[PDB]
């Protein structure tokens, strides 16, 4: 249901959030 | 109640804080 | 209720961030 | 209760990011 | 209690990326 | 519940978020 969506959609979004970071994180040593 | 709606609304900031910080990283390259 | 709420406005300022860290990029980037 | 004193520690911090954002808008539009 | 435990540690990580804020905001400067 | 941890999990990117952030800062100063 409704809830059980939106903590899916919340766990996609904190991985992009963490493949975001190592990008910056590669662009800053870069 | 609100709460799924919450976690909706939070979930999509964090996709958009992902594609900053990606676009940081980016910005750093030229 | 009030835990909803609380976290509608992370994602209000999670979403504010995103926006100036696109702003800065822009900047970075020139 | 604890989740009320916890609710008003992120009030706290969200109030405190909200003026950073604001400072760094400020050093980006100069 | 693990809700207002993880409220709490939300707080502390917003108040340091406020401070992260302020630090850039003073490299724009600096 | 599945909520406390997610928000963990999120305030976790904030604080690692504050620390790309803070070297860029580091960064922007040369």
């Amino acid at each position: 249901g409704e809830l059980a969506q939106a903590l899916k959609e919340l766990a996609k979004a904190l991985k992009e959030e963490a493949w975001a970071l190592k990008e910056l994180a590669q662009a800053l040593k870069g």
